[PDB]
């Protein structure tokens, strides 16, 4: 689990848990203060127990190698804006299905919104997770046009 | 021991040592380059050995939960200003009595002074120590009015 | 190995390897995405294997502050590499421990906008014993070109 913080934002890029290791998963998330989990890949576990513990789970899958749709980006930035404002010091977790995968992508988008160029966001994440992004992802982050509407 | 660095500032939030483990405590502080220790809670150990090693100890206790008095904040900001300037690359350690406690509060104040909003300071610290601040502390950091007089 | 990242820059301050542990060395560098190695002290190992793996090795040996030419070459490398290879890493090492390896990294950070004290703290946060007195003194007198754009 890699943790990245920038302005009033703090993210936890985690691994996909299993219905079996769900209790320990929830236990850790709670300690990190995560209030929301965004699943950007296959949904592999039941979220009733997670939701019961006060952790809302959002399923926003986006085709691998494929860039997240504009709507996902807008929904993500909207989530970042409200959560870190209404719940000061909280954390948003994001995960894919087998290893970091494309989970780091949305985090990078949040950092770019925070004022970083995509290269900076990539380095900032890699400093925490050496193998963070793959070639295809770097190429589309290079073409990403930020809205730059978040205020800090 | 959590370490936080921002502009020309570097802080070490440590645990309260004992007269018995004082030697190892001093040994570590020296390696971190700390030149000053600020005790914000109960004074539990003799400081002669610490002072002899070139580490000045300051006792600035501030009430149960209660926000630090304006004078403590001014004294703290004055210490931050001169130490990191007169001793480039040094470190200021801060500790309470049983765990982190109120020790991260002053560090947050220094970060805010450095340009961060309190939420950013809280996240910046939490990235290093997950359970950093409690509800009461977050509430008064929210009401804290920085002087914003330190120059960088 | 300490890793420092600031703007579009990411550096790996490593230890001097041996011809014997060269394979594992290369394996790690590749995982960190390093494309270049700058050796600022004695050259102790053969670089054919390293160069073959796509990692260019530069010998810029320089106590004595790095010469203006070394600084210019270093800043030129920082400018082009992080631009032409987004997200890459530049490794730097001396001969026996951190040594003088951190100096050039500090210079890159100052170029990035940090005052030398900030650069020193930024590095020490990663490596407690980073710089020695002599080095702090000359970093204090260092006059940055401040020409790098971000």
């Amino acid at each position: 689990p890699v943790e990245v913080t920038y302005k009033n934002m703090r993210f936890l890029i985690t691994h996909n848990p299993t219905n079996a290791t769900l209790n320990k998963f929830i236990e850790e998330l709670k300690k990190y203060g995560v209030t929301t989990i965004v699943r950007v890949c296959e949904a592999t576990y039941d979220t009733t127990l997670v939701e019961k513990e006060g952790i809302h789970v959002l399923d926003w899958p986006f085709d691998d190698g494929a860039p997240p749709s504009n709507q996902i980006v807008d929904d993500w930035l909207s989530l970042v804006k409200i959560k870190f404002r209404e719940e000061p010091g909280c954390c948003i977790a994001v995960h894919c299905v087998a290893g970091l995968g494309r989970a780091p992508v949305l985090v990078a988008l949040a950092l770019i919104e925070g004022g970083m160029k995509y290269e900076d966001a990539v380095q900032f994440i890699r400093q925490k997770r050496r193998g963070a992004f793959n070639s295809k992802q770097l190429l589309y982050l290079e073409k990403y046009r930020p809205k730059m509407r978040l205020r800090f």
